[PDB]
């Protein structure tokens, strides 16, 4: 259902799986990584269209 | 093929950008001239096209603009799948062709390039492509 | 009657967003334009007549629509125009969804084009696209 | 068949639509409400009715 778009390198990277989210930050796994990345740095996207 | 099957790339002329999109099933077109070349400026001509027909899937070649991460969302969001690696080519020499029929009838490129989708999408084989693409998806409703 | 489209302008952001409206369906298309110019109108137009069977377009009187250039285009392209509440509704519902999803999208023409994706996409039992792709197929299949 | 608009009596506003008399190589001859006016072409601009 949601794919996440984030920066560390001023490109951004994903699709990366979320696995949770907070406030603050988001918790997402790109391939064999999993990243604390900050609200800022994160884009968090749904499959609207389907 | 599907109904939902779309085949993009860029051309250029006058060192502008051409960003086509072809129908597969029909030779419908549409085209814009974008600024750059780029991940954003392709994204952003996609979702316009995603709002008035029912794309599912693209094909395009390995251009940076195409597998870029924006391109990549936008896709997602909107529910397109993405295929990559000749209709496209053929219909980007056949755009070219009209352009330089009548580019002398406009001041801009741009200009012209509407011109010429017009052109090409109206003239009647028969139906035109743009009679077609609306009776391929209607029946597909 | 199936070629009848009105146009507008609206703003958000203090960018102008010109809206066209297929009269018949519901359907929409909008661009974010840098200028609310009779040469943005005009190319607009030519974009959108290449698209669809575009036969009279409904407008105010708005500079940019009595524009020569948007008269040249419309002679080109065998539009005839009339001057003089769908197009007004139908700004305050882009704008709704707009604000809706305007958090979701860095630039505003972004937010824009997923309203119009949104608007054109849901169902009530048609949805707005699939009534004009339906209203024009009609028309050409029973010629 | 064409519709020419124009610019001239130094107005930025473009004038027309005129008729089409005659497409020469650096002036266009024209007629706009029975007057008759030669217009250089950079100043005009001729568009035929493609659409019919
Ligand atoms: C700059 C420009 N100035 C004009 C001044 C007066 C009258 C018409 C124009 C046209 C024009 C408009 C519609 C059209 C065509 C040309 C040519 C045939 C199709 O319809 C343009 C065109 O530019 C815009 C379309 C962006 C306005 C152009 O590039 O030539
Ligand atoms: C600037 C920008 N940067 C990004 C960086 C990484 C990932 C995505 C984006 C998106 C984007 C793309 C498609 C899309 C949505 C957002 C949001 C949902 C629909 O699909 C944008 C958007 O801008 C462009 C579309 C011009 C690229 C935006 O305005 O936010
Ligand atoms: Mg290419
Ligand atoms: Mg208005």
């Amino acid at each position: 259902n949601f794919r996440v778009y984030y920066r560390d390198d001023p490109v951004w990277k994903g699709p990366a799986k979320l696995l949770e989210k907070g406030e603050g930050a988001v918790v997402i796994q790109d391939n064999s990584d999993i990243k604390v990345v900050p609200r800022r740095k994160a884009k968090i996207i749904r499959d609207y269209g389907k």
